[PDB]
């Protein structure tokens, strides 16, 4: 399965998605993408799940 996971170590200002990817790929998420700010600016990276 493929899951979506909010960047745990990246919260606040998501200036660029590529910057977020660095954090996400360090945590263990191959694919990363920045989203639109609802309450705060979010970043959602994807995690391969069983």
């Amino acid at each position: 399965r493929m899951c979506k996971t909010p960047s745990a170590k990246f919260k606040g200002y998501c200036v660029s998605s590529t910057n977020c990817k660095n954090v996400c790929r360090t945590e263990g998420f191959p694919t990363g993408s920045c989203d639109f700010h609802i309450t705060s600016r979010k970043c959602y990276c994807y995690k391969p799940c069983p």
